[PDB]
């Protein structure tokens, strides 16, 4: 069978021949209880580069053992591309959130012999799931895998933009002082009101992780998390989002998209915030409407935007975002650290065995199955 | 009576006419339960640039309502400086660590007026007490202020270099995306071992915030916290430094520089740390070799430095760490942000209150009670 793969490039001089560290942590087991993937074996080391082109999501002698055909290609735009080369025959498709191989209908009627569209990362929505659904593709991502890796950058995220400290970093690196400068909206985020937009694996570990900033805790969810959890963070609980984006000094989003989230950041919604709120999207770009969120910084309706997800990716070179006053933007880097990458790349190695050897892909795992939403997919996706 | 008062110059295009923001969170208390200052009134809002020349901290109307003259600069240096021209006369001196107005023993000698050398903030090294307590001098400054400030300044550094952000935000800026290149160095610090060179105010609040992101903890200091206080952060002590730095990820420092801890931080302490280490220092730079440091990163022996602390101080525009690969530094600024300014402000009114008024200063605020010794 053939497994079409889609990695980011390599690094501008190459893929790396030695790393900044000699091991990472082992992380064995996630917060809620669910064990960290279970591949039977694996052909990486942890801490390997593994989501770009040369890195192979450590699987080629894995599916090639097998006897199958593996071509990993970053060439994913148009129907000239690698990518579209190689889809009609494809019976997996692998691709990672960073850098995705989108699956709309055109193309999801093109893939004959699609089987299965693996998310090597977490969120599927590259993929259309009303079409994965006609076709009978089965869709799976290796939840909680680099759930942590967000959470860490989201607060990182949070402090540097309440503290101001890209603009300062820009006069120290140019050869300035500017103390004035640096702290004329350099604020503490002590006492401060922040906000999550859904309390799933991420935006609970920010909760957890802004707690001792002294900071008053707000969610917005369909459903609560446990009253034990609410009194432990001391927790504000929102039925309406609307209600939760009123009181903050900064909003951080971390739900999935689909229709329910599609433009929940539009412009009547960021009208209801705090003249200089924030807001942290490390979740998908577009739960915001990009030129709304651009209107308010310039405006200084909000105070800042940062986050590391766009639309489309890789994001064209004159996206708005990367140019709005105080942004504290990265490219789509938080789910694919080098430490992320480890679990991730286990896990899709893991879905893989599963699949070849007929066994069932963890429920945990899967989004779309047996033409309809089911396992993660049906607790936190919807389709029209 | 004159206030003579210095402060950092206004912002390049001005003193700003707004703010980003119409209100900022009201801190009381500390984590030690001192309280936040309690000055009867203020003259500010919260939030406002107190710091500079044009914002006065805040102290204008209630001074010159007393009937007293009160002269703001930020031109402090050597013998013809506005400083120094006011300085005979002065009764009260004010000056900020992110702008000091210096007071050495020939200074002291020179001020026949002073009675109250005030620091709005944390940190009174410029002053000599030993010279302020023999002219009878009284120097306080606003204890606790900004100890939080510092501690989120120190985390968020912790987090950005490690997870590689400033080179990543300059891909995002310049328009590429580059994802390999933003991750081929970008870790999580779940599950690394982090460690804290002292385990006062500061390191204390640092080692309270990284607890959630499920860090190792480790700390090192003259003496230790309590048995409750390490069980409840899951702290592993060490009592040489060495010992704790082979065994760190990350170190932050937060000590105190003294002949113990000057150049801490050298070659060859550095080739004891585990290849790959971190470096956070917004305590005072020369706890490090500046070349050293230099050279470690270029080696790859330590994989990013950051800080607000700089030596000399202010930095020249050519100082290497300004430049140096991974480096997440910025200007002194942390104990600074309009939220510290607004505490050691107020702290700074209710000094000024208690002295027109006869009352007296806290405790904790008084350094040296040149009057109390003088009798
Ligand atoms: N590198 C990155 O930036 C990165 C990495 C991983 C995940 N993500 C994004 O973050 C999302 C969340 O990841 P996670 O690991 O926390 O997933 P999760 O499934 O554990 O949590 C998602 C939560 O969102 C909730 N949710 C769904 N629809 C909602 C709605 N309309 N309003 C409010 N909440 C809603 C779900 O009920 C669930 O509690 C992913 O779907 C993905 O899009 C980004
Ligand atoms: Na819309």
């Amino acid at each position: 069978a053939k497994i079409l793969c889609v990695l980011y490039p390599d690094p501008v001089n190459g893929y790396p021949k030695t790393y900044a560290r000699d091991e990472i942590p082992n992380i064995t087991v996630y917060d809620n209880g669910q064990t960290a993937p279970t591949p039977k074996a694996i052909d990486f080391k942890p801490g390997e580069l593994l989501g770009s082109v040369s890195g192979e999501l450590g699987l080629r002698k894995y599916l090639e053992g097998l006897g199958h055909e593996f071509i990993v290609t970053s060439d994913k735009e148009g129907p000239d591309s690698e990518f579209e080369k190689h889809l009609p025959d494809a019976e997996i498709i692998i691709s990672q959130p960073f850098w995705p191989a989108y699956l709309g209908p055109e193309r999801l009627a093109k893939a004959k012999k699609l089987k299965l569209a693996l998310t090597a990362g977490i969120g599927s929505d590259h993929v259309d799931l009303e079409s994965a659904i006609k076709h009978g593709v089965t869709v799976a991502e290796v939840t909680g895998s680099n759930s942590i890796s967000v959470s860490e950058h989201a607060v990182m995220m949070i402090l540097s933009l309440v503290r101001n400290y890209i603009p300062a970093h820009e006069w120290a690196e140019k050869g300035g002082w500017n103390i004035a400068d640096c702290v004329e909206r350099s604020y503490d985020v002590e006492g401060m009101h922040v906000g999550t937009v859904a309390a799933g694996r991420i935006g609970l570990a920010i909760l957890k992780r802004m707690k001792p900033f002294d900071v008053h805790l707000h969610y917005y969810a369909r459903h609560r998390l446990s009253k034990e959890e609410e009194e432990e963070l001391g927790l504000t609980f929102h039925e309406n989002v609307e209600d939760m984006v009123k009181v903050c000094d900064v909003v951080t989003i971390n739900a999935p998209l689909h229709p329910e989230t599609h433009h929940m950041f539009d412009e009547a919604m960021i009208k209801k915030m705090k003249r200089g709120a924030y807001i942290v999207n490390t979740a998908r770009a577009e739960i915001c409407d990009r030129d709304a969120i651009v209107r308010a910084v310039e405006s200084g309706h909000l105070a800042g935007y940062a986050g590391d997800v766009w639309n489309p990716q890789p994001a064209p070179a004159d996206h708005p975002w990367r140019t709005m006053p105080w942004n504290g933007m990265t490219p789509h880097m938080s789910g694919t650290s080098l430490s992320g990458q480890a679990r991730y790349t286990a896990g899709t190695r893991e879905i893989l065995e599963c699949w070849f050897e007929g066994r069932p892909i963890r429920e945990d795992y899967v989004i779309v199955d047996g033409g309809k939403l089911a396992g993660t997919g049906a607790l936190s996706y919807t389709v029209l």
